[PDB]
């Protein structure tokens, strides 16, 4: 049993809300919450930046000293930072951006980082400002992912949409 509550049942191992990832972290202090990053952790806009100003910039602040030591992320990759004030840890996931013209087949290697977690707090990869479809973005989560992720997504048209959609 856990903390999650109000979540649609898509499959054994996955689950949706229509919801604020942020207000859903801030309630349920999951163990993993999954942030929407880039290669560089500049967590300027979308989930990201939403994260990173619910952290009052720590976020940013941890990151930042990530990437002097470490370097840039790969596309598909990911690294497990603090969650501060939202999370134990986060996880940070670069789903490819289609505004900046990445293969979406990465798509899949970005959601394999979410099996390292037994379960999770996240949105859907690659969606939002990062270009992709999302309908295409929940299909490559469940055929991918198989620990217990639970998806918060931000536009109720869009989860609507999502659900009335799932095969
Ligand atoms: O508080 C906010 C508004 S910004 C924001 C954007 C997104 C998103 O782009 O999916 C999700 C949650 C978000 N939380």
């Amino acid at each position: 049993v856990n903390s999650f509550s109000g979540y649609l049942k898509l499959t054994d191992n996955v689950y949706i809300k229509n919801a604020d990832i942020v207000e859903e972290a801030k309630k349920v202090k999951p163990t993993v919450v999954v942030n929407a990053a880039n290669v560089y952790l500049k967590h300027g806009g979308g989930v990201a930046g939403a994260l990173n100003k619910a952290t009052n910039n720590a976020m940013q602040v941890e990151s930042d000293d990530y990437i002097a030591t470490n370097g840039p992320l790969k596309v598909g990759g990911s690294c497990v930072l603090s969650g501060h004030n939202l999370a134990k840890h986060c996880l940070h996931v670069v789903g490819p951006n289609v505004n900046k013209g990445e293969d979406i087949q990465l798509l899949k290697s970005a959601y394999e980082n979410f099996n390292q977690h037994e379960v999770l707090l996240a949105p859907l990869l690659s969606a939002g400002i990062f270009g992709a479809d999302p309908i295409h973005s929940l299909r490559v989560c469940v055929d991918t992912v198989r620990t217990n992720v639970y998806l918060a997504v931000f536009d109720k048209n869009l989860y609507d949409k999502l659900v009335s959609s799932f095969l």
